[PDB]
């Protein structure tokens, strides 16, 4: 055997499942609004019964509290409430674990025993791009080391530890750089999503996944994300790096061709070496890894068995 | 604030827990004649309600398996029984690992939800003394590197897949080496407790504490293990034997601590600090 239950999607859709608290047409149609890459089926045959899955777990994780609680006879010591539920997400540049965490994020909150669910990126965490240069970790932008791991292990302890205050700084995605000044605070969420590069990462102590209650891995063949990641680069040039305030606005003028080029040479020299060395080896740690075609749609799922 | 909920002896002791915790002849079958190991006040009044909290977790994995089995319609690739629910002991040499472990295997071992617990000692899985020759690595029997990770990561893995048949090998302490031709076989217990050195120490990609359900770290000041180690050590085999003992905690027992044992211990699901007349006088328990 392997420690995973493993379907592929025609395996998947022969289970049959049920959805109890299932969406209405127009509840779906909402959901186009997450993103740009939002396909219906795939939300309805696949992240709504992984909802459930989670949910599942979330249920289990709150009546295990309540149980310890009770056990112990409430004692002053023991928090009153369980603590927040932290969801990792993994998965190289440009695979869509953003798109996974959204959706997550949307589906979980219909459930009353866990409506505030709160998701954080890690690129928060990234030093400021004029501190990357100070610190010569431009070119390792994504890298472990790009990130302030310090910070990232006080936000993410402080929230596991049950504070009702964490804050976190945050990154602009169209401008390619930390906003000066900008924070998003995290006040004991019920579930709590990280979603990052480094979020699987290991460390020689405590190591913040040691936090995470549960955790998902987004895949693909490096070849299908090197085609996703060369289309956003090229489709950002008259989105975001159009605004001269962006970190990328250099590359708006670059011809298609230019543009391929200077995409695949940044995959060639950052980001696929990150996902080999840094991610990819994550990939196992997770509870569950979902694994998308060249299409973008989910043909393999497997769950850690329980 | 702190990830943990923290109880001193005191506190601990005046909980008024929710179940009778009674010591009774048969709430102690599997654990008659516990040696000078330890004390059944301790038995009672820590490991009792501890094997109750663990029980609590088992208990709620056993049920979520059966939740989700039955949400995905019990196919063919589901397992039909919830993998064995995996401890980790951790902690020095000689701080009592091995009792704390034995304690708990016979006390879980009472519940019909979970009435069979083994335990397996990464001890089994050091190189044997010739391979660690070969290495350089006498000197560091116990640290990471003495054992064989490949082998062990292949074991637990092979547990937590569900699998029926799972082979450990066997370290003598009697003989000082892995026993030659012994085995262990694990056939999916309902509880796996995994003691050892190593268990909670980290490495680059899936390592044997992400396949654990729950850990725990057995704690004491490094001056009172010291003394504990040089007790046992006599124990085993005058002043000579003092001298040999306290050669083989400064140079390998103790930097092992040091370096690699000790700075896993916030990675545990929950900490037993022991007093120097081995009472545990601390615990701290991962918030849930």
């Amino acid at each position: 055997p392997s420690p995973y239950v493993e379907f592929d999607r025609r395996q998947w859709r022969a289970l049959r499942m049920s959805t109890p608290l299932a969406l209405t047409e127009e509840e779906l149609v909402g959901l186009r609004g997450l993103g740009e890459q939002i396909d219906l089926l795939e939300v309805e045959e696949v992240y709504l019964p992984l909802a459930r899955l989670i949910h599942l777990q979330v249920a289990a994780r709150q009546r295990l509290f309540a149980a310890t609680a009770e056990f112990l006879g409430e004692p002053q010591q023991n928090p009153d409430r369980p603590v927040p539920f932290i969801i990792g997400v993994a998965g190289s540049v440009a695979v869509g674990k953003s798109t996974t965490a959204r959706v997550l994020q949307a589906l979980l909150a219909r459930w009353d025993h866990h409506p505030r669910v709160d998701l954080v990126t890690t690129d928060g965490f990234l030093y400021p791009n004029a501190e990357l240069q100070r610190r010569n970790l431009m070119h390792r932008k994504g890298f472990p080391e790009s990130y302030n791991r310090r910070a990232l292990m006080r936000f993410v302890t402080s929230v596991k530890s049950g504070s009702d205050y964490a804050c976190a700084p945050v990154y602009s995605h169209l401008h390619y750089d930390i906003i000066p000044g900008a924070e998003q605070v995290v006040r004991h969420p019920d579930i709590l999503i990280l979603e990052g590069l480094n979020v699987l990462q290991t460390g020689p102590t405590l190591m913040v996944s040691d936090l995470f209650d549960f955790s998902l891995y987004v895949d693909a063949r490096i070849e299908d994300i090197e085609q996703w990641y060369v289309s956003r680069f090229l489709a950002m040039r008259t989105t975001a790096f159009a605004d001269p305030e962006s970190h990328a606005h250099h590359y708006a003028a670059f011809s298609d061709s230019q543009a391929v080029v200077a995409a695949r040479e940044i995959w060639r020299t950052i980001n696929r070496p990150n996902l080999v060395e840094n991610i990819l080896p994550t990939r196992p740690r997770a509870t569950l890894v979902l694994r998308k075609d060249a299409d973008h749609s989910i043909n393999r799922l497997r769950l850690r068995k329980l």
